[PDB]
């Protein structure tokens, strides 16, 4: 693999987006790699619709806005044979009836893969997939205070994870003893972190159990 990946500079990655007040950031993490992989199949980079998923993926697993996991998302797009745009379906940060229009579906998958519970499986999936969906422990209030630098917290699990996120490379700072991370796209709007972003510690014990629960759509 590479010492260093990031999607955003091939055209994988759309901008930051804003969950609101509203538990669908699986949503986001669920969208963000469908994007990446239509991208890498069409080259046309298409901003979908998580309102589409908050409403409609019920019977596959998925709470709304009271939570739910990427893979039961790439589930219910599967199932049901497309996804809708964002500007098609634009978000509500509310839950509402499902609304899915076939006729403006711009993205589709054929299952998923989930990724081996280990940061080097994680990194070669990044290598050569695109952005990956993860789960991490964002639990503590360093995260949400978080602006800028490598992200570590001692206190993070590496096995109870409560945020779905989107990890769009890896690389190191170049300052200095701890110095690797993974590059994470997070969905509370680009006034958190580094616009949005955030540099989570790599290859230090599966920190923040980033590794421990990451998959991809298949298209
Ligand atoms: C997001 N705004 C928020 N968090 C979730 O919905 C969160 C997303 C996933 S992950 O990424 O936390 C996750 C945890 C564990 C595992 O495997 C062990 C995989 C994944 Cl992807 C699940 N989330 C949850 O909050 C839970 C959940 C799961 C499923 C459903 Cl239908 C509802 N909630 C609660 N325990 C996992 C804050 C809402």
């Amino acid at each position: 693999a590479p010492r260093s990946v990031d999607w955003r500079e091939k055209g994988y990655v759309t901008p930051v987006k804003n969950q609101g007040q509203c538990g669908s950031c699986w949503a986001f993490s669920a969208t963000g790699a469908l994007e990446g992989q239509m991208f890498r199949k069409t080259g046309r980079l298409i901003s979908l619709s998580e309102q589409n998923l908050v409403d409609c993926s019920g019977p596959q697993g998925n709470e709304g806005c009271n939570g739910g996991l990427m893979d039961y998302a790439f589930q219910y797009v599967q199932d049901n044979g497309g996804l809708d745009s964002e500007e098609s379906y634009p978000y509500e940060a509310t839950e509402e009836s499902c609304k899915y229009n076939p006729k403006y579906s711009v993205a589709n998958d054929t299952g998923f893969v989930d990724i081996p519970k280990q940061e080097k499986a994680l990194m070669k999936a990044v290598a050569t997939v695109g952005p990956i969906s993860v789960a991490i422990d964002a639990g503590h209030e360093s995260f949400l205070f978080y602006k800028e630098g490598i992200y570590f917290e001692p206190d993070c699990s590496s096995e109870d994870m409560d945020h779905g996120v989107l990890v769009v490379g890896y690389g190191f700072e170049s300052t200095s003893d701890n110095n690797k991370y993974w590059l994470v796209k997070n969905s509370w709007g680009e006034e958190w972190g580094m616009g949005g972003y955030v540099k989570m510690a790599k290859d230090r014990r599966n920190h923040c159990g980033i590794a421990s629960a990451a998959s991809y759509p298949t298209v």
